[PDB]
């Protein structure tokens, strides 16, 4: 029961850029956070959505084996996963993640938030830090 609250760009990408890919990687997530992140992009920086139907792209539902999910489309190939899953995915792409942001992911954990990392191509475009919310 966690909702995205703020996200920081990986080095080389603007945070709004991170939010847009944060969305398309999170379209097909069936996790409660999957909706929180797509709303995090709109409220925080940019009310924006996905564009698979215009490019004929494919959604990749989240799997627990990799603990991550994402989307492939004509113009983008982005994923969002736990920092452990995504970081392995960047090196497997042959790409690299920004340590300053992997550290910011670590800071989201110490505050009790869940750092999801989203990548585009083989690199990370930023982390989405999700925070816990109180009901009633």
């Amino acid at each position: 029961n966690r909702q995205a609250s703020e996200f920081i760009p990986a080095q080389g990408v603007d945070e709004k850029t991170l939010a847009d890919a944060a969305q398309l990687a999170s379209l097909a997530d069936e996790t409660p956070e999957g909706r929180s992140i797509v709303i995090l992009a709109k409220q925080r920086f940019n009310l924006r959505e996905r564009d698979v139907q215009s490019l004929h792209a494919t959604f990749v539902p989240f799997t627990a084996q990799s603990r991550m999910s994402g989307i492939n489309i004509d113009n983008r190939m982005i994923r969002k996963g736990s920092v452990d899953a995504i970081r392995r995915h960047v090196e497997a792409n042959g790409g690299h993640f920004p340590t300053d942001v992997d550290q910011k992911v670590d800071q989201v954990a110490r505050q009790g938030a869940t750092p999801l990392v989203v990548v585009e191509g083989s690199r990370v475009l930023g982390v989405i830090a999700l925070k816990d919310i109180v009901k009633g």
